[PDB]
């Protein structure tokens, strides 16, 4: 009853950054494993019929941790582009200006708080309920879905197999692929909500 | 200062199971670099001068982050070797014996645990204050070294650079693996500790 969305891109449109094996297991195996694992444990439960959102904020323990990962997967390919990436233009980058000084020094920031996620994780580009912006990470499958007015606006997935088969042990190589691959449309488009 | 600890066999001993890369990445990097990591925290702090162990008891954050994985690592290697695996004998038989019904159900509970321990993780079998067995799950950098009494006997590491290598998204394809490879001379060692 729910299912692995397509992703927003061809499987070989993020080359030479992310690889169109990683797209295979990343989507094909990991993402997909999640749904077929929350599908098969809702029937019976007071999560038949709930929207994957409402599943994540009154959930808790197995349900809970393949419901969000399901969602904070497909926002991250959506954070995703071919053709994308460099610098934010229009809301976005002044938004950012706003809140970090320049774009530059939110990409330090941001950088810096990825690769010392420690474990499995999340590193989040949110919107605060009063509309200010905030990095955060957050651990496993935990996500700012779940804080009460907190907009997510850009994630990185800093799980292993999430840049394992490109680049190893070796985050700073990964996050330079994913500073070239920005969605700032996307990104955009989360800044009006 | 700490060093890398040296690994207990070839770098192709654990062959066809697990690769030399792997352990060329595993142990030569992210071995490794918590051993980088501990000695660049620990200048300057009370953990100065302490072993591994006092550490790993005595602190929190980074500076447990780190200690705790170089001992979590160090014990992970010496509970794999060539020629070895199968179903365990005399004293570790027995205790697994009394203490499960027999080595199968073990096993069974053991990859069941290890399965299903979300995110970056270790499966272990501990020996409690009382002298009983008991398998428990830990999460991230933690170990049942900081609880009182209790001795690790054996473990599997589930980080996902452990086995993305050779066996990917596939964590029942990697445990098949451990079980080829698992030293119990070193889990007998561990049980009279
Ligand atoms: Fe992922
Ligand atoms: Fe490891």
């Amino acid at each position: 009853s729910f299912e692995l969305p397509a992703l927003p891109f061809a499987k070989d449109a993020l080359e030479p950054h992310i690889s169109a094996e990683t797209l295979d297991y990343h989507h094909g195996k990991h993402h997909n494993t999640y749904v077929v694992k929350l599908n098969g444990l809702i029937p019976g439960t007071e999560f038949e019929g709930k929207t994957l959102e409402e599943i994540i904020k009154t959930s808790t323990g197995g349900v809970f941790n393949n419901a969000a990962q399901i969602w904070n997967h497909t926002f991250y390919w959506n954070c995703l582009a071919p053709n994308a990436g460099g610098q934010p233009t229009g809301a976005v980058a002044a938004a950012i200006d706003a809140a970090f000084g320049s774009f530059e020094e939110f990409k330090a920031k941001f950088t810096d708080s990825a690769i010392n996620n420690f474990g499995s994780s999340w590193t989040w580009l949110v919107k605060n309920a009063d509309g200010s912006l905030a990095i955060v990470n957050t651990s496993n499958a935990a996500t700012p879905l779940t804080d009460e007015g907190v907009t997510p606006l850009l994630t990185v997935d800093l799980w292993e197999h999430a840049y394992y088969i490109d680049f190893r042990n070796v985050r700073p190589d990964y996050m330079g692929a994913f500073w070239s691959l920005v969605n700032w449309s996307f990104v955009e488009e989360n800044l009006a909500k």
